[PDB]
C-alpha cells in the first residue's frame, strides 16, 4: 500500500457513502464543509487545489451543484462521475426551477442503492487495482442500506395516511415523501434567491390551517426563521431541523448518511408524536 487513491466529492452525503465503498484503499473528502449551503456554494482557489490533487471527482448532478460544471473546467486530467445515473427524477413543481429534476434523490433509501452502484462503478473504472475491495465494500454497504428501509417505512406508517403532510422549508424531501406516502408542503421549492418571501409564507400557512397540520420543519443548511414564523402564525409546532443537504461534523450528531436518514425520519415521526 503506497499512496491511497484520492476521491473528492462535491458535498458530504456523497463523501460518506463513497468512503464506505472505498474502505481502507481510498481517502474521500468533500469540497463543501458540514453545514454549508451546497446548491449555490461559491468555490474558492483552495477548492480548486483540492479537486486538482484528486484522482477521481464525484458529484450529484440532477441540477444540484449549480457551481460544479464551471468549477470542473479549471480541473485538468481528473476524471469525474455523476452518481445519480439511472435514478428516475421527480420534477420540481413550481418556481423558476419548475420542471427540472429535483436533485435530492438520496433521501430515498431505495435510490441510495443506485448511488452506491454508480460510485462502485466509478471507483472500479478509475482504480481497477482495488476493484475487489470496492466490490466487497459496496455489497456490504448496500446490504445495510437495503435493511434500513423496512424500519423507517414502518415508523412513518404509524402516521395516518391522510395526515401525512411533510411541511418543510426547502422542498428537499420529495423523494422521501414519495417513498413513504407524504404530501409535500414547502416554503421554497429549491434553494435559490427567494427563501421565505411573502406569498410563500402565506401559501404554507393557509395549507397548514386548512388541514390542521401539526408540525413544520427547517433544514440544517438554511435559516430556521421562516419555519418558526409559520409555526408562530399557525397551530403547528416547530418540529426542529431535518438533515438533507449536509451531514454534521464527524463529532456531531449526524456524522454519516445512515445517521442522516435515521435522524430525519425520527425527527419527522416525533413531530407527529410517533
Ligand atoms: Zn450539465
Ligand atoms: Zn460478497
Ligand atoms: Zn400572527
Ligand atoms: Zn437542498
Amino acid at each position: 500500500t503506497a499512496k491511497k487513491f484520492k476521491v473528492v466529492t462535491t458535498f458530504t452525503i456523497i463523501q460518506d457513502i463513497a468512503q464506505n465503498i472505498a474502505g481502507d484503499v481510498a481517502v474521500v473528502e468533500s469540497i463543501t464543509k458540514p453545514g454549508a449551503e451546497i446548491h449555490d456554494y461559491q468555490p474558492t482557489p483552495r477548492d480548486i487545489v483540492k479537486a486538482q490533487s484528486a484522482d477521481l471527482i464525484l458529484w450529484n448532478g440532477m441540477n444540484l451543484e449549480r457551481w460544479f460544471e464551471k468549477f470542473f473546467e479549471s480541473i485538468k486530467d481528473v476524471p469525474s462521475a455523476v452518481v445519480t445515473a439511472g435514478i428516475t427524477p421527480l420534477p420540481i413543481r413550481e418556481g423558476p426551477y419548475s420542471g427540472i429534476a429535483n436533485p435530492h434523490a438520496w433521501m430515498s433509501p431505495s435510490n441510495a442503492l443506485i448511488y452506491i452502484e454508480n460510485i462502485r462503478k466509478a471507483l472500479v473504472e478509475h482504480d481497477p487495482a482495488h476493484a475487489e475491495t470496492y466490490n466487497r465494500n459496496a455489497q456490504a454497504y448496500a446490504e445495510k442500506i437495503k435493511a434500513l428501509d423496512a424500519p423507517l417505512r414502518e415508523r412513518l406508517s404509524r402516521i395516518p395516511a391522510e395526515q401525512r403532510w411533510l411541511v418543510t422549508s426547502e422542498g428537499a424531501f420529495s423523494y422521501l415523501a414519495k417513498d413513504y406516502g407524504f404530501k409535500e408542503v414547502y416554503l421554497w421549492p429549491i434553494n435559490a434567491e427567494q427563501q421565505g418571501i411573502p406569498q410563500q409564507v402565506r401559501h404554507v400557512i393557509d395549507i397548514i390551517r386548512e388541514n390542521k397540520i401539526p408540525v413544520v420543519f427547517s433544514e440544517s443548511t438554511i435559516s430556521d426563521k421562516p419555519a418558526k414564523q409559520v409555526s408562530k402564525e399557525t397551530g403547528a409546532q416547530y418540529g426542529g431541523v431535518l438533515y438533507v443537504d449536509s451531514l454534521s461534523g464527524e463529532k456531531g450528531p449526524v456524522p454519516t448518511y445512515i445517521s442522516l436518514i435515521n435522524m430525519t425520519v425520527d425527527t419527522i415521526a416525533k413531530g407527529f408524536g410517533q
